[PDB]
Order: C-alpha cells, then structure tokens, then sequence
C-alpha cells in the first residue's frame, strides 16, 4: 500500500484492537494490513447464536475513498451474503464517505446479522424465506450455525 | 412476585459488569418493573452524538414475553411511534424465553443503523427512509442536535 494509506490503516487497526466493538476480536496481520481478520459472535436471539463467524476486510483498492470489501470465510445462510461470502451492506455504501471507520463497517454487520435485509438480497434463497416464511429461514440459517460455527 | 425481582437484579448484574457498547441501565428499587436505560447514536447514523434515553416495562410473565419499550428521548425513527413506543414486532421477532434484557437493548441499538421501513409506526419516516435518504437523516440529525 502507499505510504499515506498504510499510516491511516495502522491508526484505524490500533484504535479498532485496543477498543473492538462487542462480540469482536480483531487480528491484525503484521506482515500484510491489506488484509484484517474479524471474528464475531453470532448474536442470541437470531438463528446464529452460539457460532462464531470468522470475517475478512479487505483494505485494499480505493479506500478510504470506497468502503473496504467484506466476506465472511464462515459459512453463512444470510440475505446479505453471497456464495463466495461476499457481504454487500447496502446502507453502507449509500452512506459511505472516506471519514467513516471501520468500527462502523464492524459494527454495522454485526447489526446486520440481527437485521437482514430482504431487499435486493445476494443469497435469494435466504432472503425469500426471511420475508415468506421466517421459521424456515431461521432452521437453515441455523443448522448451517450448528455445522459451520 | 419472587421471579421477577430475582431476574430484574440478575439482569442488571449482568449489565452493570458487562456493559454492552454504548449502553448503561440504571435500575430503580422503587419500581424494579420500571428499568432507565439510555443509548449512545451508533456513529454513521443521523443520531450519532446524541444520548438517548429510554425505558423497558418488564411485564409479570417475562421473560416469557419481551419487555415493552419506549423512547423517553424524542427521535425520528421508522419503528418508534408518536408516543415513543418501539414497535412490538422488532422484539417479538425471534423472542424466546432464554433471552433478557441485553439482547433487547442490543437489537434496539442496531435497530438505529438498520431501521425499517416496512410496516413502520412513524410512516413519514418509514416513507423518507426509502425515496429520499438525504431528508431522512437530515430530519433524524436535526433531532438529535435538539434532543439528543
């Protein structure tokens, strides 16, 4: 990464170890800060408890200009993300701009397993059900919890 | 009735130790039903910066059924009513008896990140959240400046 970048992904990592949000670890990669590594806790009272899901920023590309890019390498049956774990959080990039960090990024996917959004979902299975036939979804997403978490 | 002051204190404990970011309770002895609680604005959102106040009603059959909640700090919110109410199909979603009073204050919190639209109980903002985000979070922020 440039110089200048490298200076604010160090300052965003360290802040973001020394305080991560609830539910989060941070393991920054000394050799490589392109690539932070996240797990977060699958939260109660969604299909998702008790399963730890491990996630990857990838803060490379434009940012800060852009949002980082998401995936989570757990397995997950969610609305919002697809089948190569790449989570796209709408409300993110309409509201992005280069001064949001990336707790808000964290923080607003953890929120976002409590909240799915249907909408314009990347896994459309996971994403008709939640809207259709909510038990439904919550038995897979929840199985694929009971496997993969 | 035994098994609610048991719990309420139990509750507390667990979060007076274990505070969940962005959030205190402050129970009362006088009415232990009655649980203040006030919310940080999650930052990124119209109500980042403001301190908002707020109240759960622990019914006499929790936690077989969710608290009811309310907004004491005044907030432009699709599921937040004209009374401050927050809708009862946000906590009844996924409620089970096992869950308490963390879960419902964290699912309020990222309910202020994620709100929704549909069925909203403030349907102008419901509606403003949708079509015009812009006029949504400059309404919400606006708020928050006065109230938050």
């Amino acid at each position: 990464l440039p110089p200048h970048i490298i200076r604010l992904v160090y300052k965003e990592v360290t802040t973001l170890t020394a305080d991560p949000p609830d539910g989060i670890k941070v393991f920054p990669n000394e050799e490589d800060l392109t690539d932070l590594q996240v797990t977060i806790e699958g939260p109660e009272g969604t299909p998702y408890a008790g399963g730890l899901f491990r996630m990857k920023l990838l803060l490379g590309k434009d940012f800060p200009a852009s949002p980082p890019k998401g995936y989570f390498l757990t397995k997950i049956f969610h609305p919002n993300v697809g089948a190569n774990g790449e989570i796209c959080v709408n409300v993110l990039k309409r509201d992005w701009t280069a001064e949001l960090g990336i707790r808000h990024v964290l923080e607003t996917i953890k929120c976002l397993l409590i909240h799915p959004n249907p909408e314009s979902a990347l896994n459309e299975e996971a994403g008709r059900l939640l809207l259709e036939n909510y038990e439904e979804y919550a038995a897979r997403a929840r199985l694929l919890t009971e496997i993969h978490g």
